[PDB]
């Protein structure tokens, strides 16, 4: 897949950053190469339309690297994007949940029954995405799927999110 | 009418995060696809009319600037480089105080021309640090842009002589 190759060639890996043991996957080059970024968004959008048809109401982007992809993915799908932030950043009444640290969402971000897909750059343990799903569930929204560019399969984040479906463009151990 | 589509989706919260201030919340712009599209289109039209073919990259500022940078870059046919809170980026970096921002040393080459984007200009401290970092890579900052500007805080003056443009102004 030519388009998927355009994304994979723009992920750079940094052993022992930010601490010894972690291999950091840097999506910065995907953003810098407009063909790579277009490919990533298109692949995610095609998957989501093929899987959910017209059932998605909103994309939810996760602070902060998910913000890089959420609005462009939403736009490609003809949808709005809602924000899930690190605690302390949002005005108005909020709910919050531990993700490791805490994520937060505005109490009026969604109405009950609205259907949402969550996007982040990378799934590791699944703590961050799981916190997002908890918050969305507490607004009585339905999480249709979580998606990312990168998935670290040895950390079993997919299993943590089950039964919420998960999809990634690229997998590393 | 496009600008109206953006203005009508800014929501103002008094006394957040401290008493006396008004927080301008861009969340409803993001939530309404027509409003977001209008905002990106107005910024892009400004930048093309002002700079023609001179822009090489957009630089988006962590975190809310990340919401607009990539879409703006895509609309202009350009890539987007990232300026982050210190500690977040791998590899060789430069940093600048103001809290600290950081950029990867290979983000830009000497001579490359960039426009910086963030959601809101207040005191101008954040954008000023971004411009400092970019100048230290020997990049040229053509302009800084935002959706919202708080004019009583004199951010524009802080940035001078780097040009600045906002879609919307509040005291
Ligand atoms: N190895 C890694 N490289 C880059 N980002 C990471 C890495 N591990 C975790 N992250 C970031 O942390 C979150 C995923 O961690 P987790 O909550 O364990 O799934 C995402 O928001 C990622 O941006
Ligand atoms: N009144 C405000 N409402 C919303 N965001 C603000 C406000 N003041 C400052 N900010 C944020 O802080 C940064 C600008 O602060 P400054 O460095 O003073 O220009 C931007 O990233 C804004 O998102
Ligand atoms: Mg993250
Ligand atoms: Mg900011």
């Amino acid at each position: 897949d030519s388009e998927l190759q355009l994304v994979e060639q723009r992920i750079r890996s940094f052993p022992d950053f930010p601490t010894p043991g972690v291999v950091f996957r840097d999506i910065s080059p995907v953003l810098k190469d407009p063909a790579s970024f277009r490919a990533a968004i298109g692949l995610l959008a095609r998957h989501l339309k093929a899987t959910h048809g017209g059932r998605i109401d909103y994309i939810a982007g996760l602070d902060s690297r998910g913000f890089l992809f959420g609005p462009s993915l939403a736009q490609e799908l003809g949808l709005g994007c809602v924000l899930i932030r690190k605690r302390g950043k949002l005005p108005g009444p909020t709910l919050w949940a531990s993700y490791s640290a805490e994520l937060e969402i505005q109490k009026d971000a969604l109405e009950p029954g609205q259907r949402v897909v969550v996007v982040d750059d990378l799934l590791a343990t699944g703590g961050t995405m799981n916190a997002a799903c908890e918050l969305l569930g507490r607004l009585q929204a339905e999480v249709l799927e979580c998606v990312s560019l990168v998935e670290l399969t040895s950390l079993k984040g997919r299993e943590k999110l089950a039964p919420v479906p998960f999809f990634s463009l690229l997998q590393y151990e």
